[PDB]
């Protein structure tokens, strides 16, 4: 359980949405994060990886503006609260949204992954990216590929846990979403799958029982686009600036 404060995109910091906070204001501020009923801190089931809460999580509508990021920058997101209780991979999404991200239909965006970690080493439970993740104080850092074709995507960041997964509906997803706007001089533009159709209920990295060694591992999803690193060199940095997301 958690849920993202805020994200660091070449060391400018963004206020994420807070389900914990943010559906209790009147007036709550317009953010890059999409709106999300997680307010629980929870996630989405197994048994709604056909429906639309897989997509950006429970109920969620679109974020009202976004970050603008040129190609080849990293993002860096801060879940709370410390420490991430589970182990599993993670992974990072992210899909067109053929105009404005602030407006797009979530049940169209076809994701395409830009990285993603899984079991590291070991078994029972073994060493994972969620574990990679606590060490650096809750961070997971991705970077915008540098030939990303300029374009606005929403970013769709996701910790998968597998402590309950060896039982049929037991994995927990928590997806989040974020509008971003890219800059930059390259054209790539990758095939992408429609966020219902991303996972099944009986994958191998879905149904499954970390409680044993040797253990291997499929992360589920589609591939990580080629000639893209699985991820990144990853260690927590500070801001040093804040912004705001901005409005069409
Ligand atoms: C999601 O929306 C449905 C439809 O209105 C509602 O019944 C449900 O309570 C909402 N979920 C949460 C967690 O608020
Ligand atoms: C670790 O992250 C949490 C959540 O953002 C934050 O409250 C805390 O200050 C961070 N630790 C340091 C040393 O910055
Ligand atoms: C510090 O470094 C991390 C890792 O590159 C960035 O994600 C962050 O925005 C800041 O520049
Ligand atoms: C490009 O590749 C993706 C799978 O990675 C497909 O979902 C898409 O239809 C296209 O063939
Ligand atoms: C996944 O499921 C959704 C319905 O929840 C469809 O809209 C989508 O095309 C895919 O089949
Ligand atoms: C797990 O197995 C089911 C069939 O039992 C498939 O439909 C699913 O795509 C996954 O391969
Ligand atoms: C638990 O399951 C793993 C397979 O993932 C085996 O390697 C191990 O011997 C035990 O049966
Ligand atoms: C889990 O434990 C098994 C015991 O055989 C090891 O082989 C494996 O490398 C992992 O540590
Ligand atoms: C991951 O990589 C495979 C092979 O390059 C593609 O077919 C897929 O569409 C995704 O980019
Ligand atoms: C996947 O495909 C790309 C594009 O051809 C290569 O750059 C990469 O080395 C891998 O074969
Ligand atoms: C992403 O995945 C690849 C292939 O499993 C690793 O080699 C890389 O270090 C990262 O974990
Ligand atoms: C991306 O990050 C993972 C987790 O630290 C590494 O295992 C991988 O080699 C790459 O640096
Ligand atoms: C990752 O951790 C560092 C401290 O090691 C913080 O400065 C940063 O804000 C993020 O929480
Ligand atoms: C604060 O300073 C850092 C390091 O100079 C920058 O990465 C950031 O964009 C902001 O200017
Ligand atoms: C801008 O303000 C944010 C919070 O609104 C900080 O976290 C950041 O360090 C900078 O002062
Ligand atoms: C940019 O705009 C947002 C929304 O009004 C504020 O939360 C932020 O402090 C800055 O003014
Ligand atoms: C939204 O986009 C504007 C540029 O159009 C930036 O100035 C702002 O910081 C935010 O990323
Ligand atoms: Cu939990």
């Amino acid at each position: 359980h958690g849920h993202i404060n805020d994200i660091v995109i070449n060391g400018v910091w963004y206020q994420a949405y807070d389900p914990t906070t943010f559906p209790y204001e009147s007036n709550p501020p317009i953010v890059v994060g999409w709106t999300a009923a997680d307010l629980d801190n929870g996630f989405v089931s197994p048994d709604a990886y056909q429906n639309p809460d897989i997509i950006c999580h429970k109920n969620a509508t679109n974020a009202k503006g976004h970050a603008s990021v040129k190609a080849g920058d990293t993002i860096l997101f801060q879940w709370v609260p410390v420490p991430w209780p589970h182990p599993g991979p993670i992974v990072d999404y992210l899909a067109n949204c053929n105009g404005d991200c602030e407006t797009v239909d979530k049940t169209t965006l076809e994701f395409f992954k830009i990285d993603g970690v899984g079991l590291l080493s070991g078994g029972d439970p073994g060493t994972w990216a969620s574990d990679v993740l606590i060490s650096n104080n809750n961070t997971w850092v991705v970077k915008i590929p540098d030939n990303l074709a300029p374009g606005n995507y929403v970013l769709r960041h996701e910790i998968i846990a597998l402590h309950s997964a060896g039982q049929a509906n037991g994995a927990q997803n928590y997806p989040q979403c974020f509008n971003i706007a890219v800059s930059g001089s390259g054209s790539l533009q990758p095939s992408g799958v429609l966020g219902t159709d991303l996972y099944h209920a009986t994958d191998p990295g879905v149904l499954i029982n970390i409680y044993t060694s040797p253990l291997n591992y499929i992360i589920p999803g589609p591939t990580v686009v080629s000639g893209l690193p699985t991820s990144v060199a990853q260690g927590s940095s500070a801001a040093t600036a804040t912004a705001s997301a901005t409005v069409p």
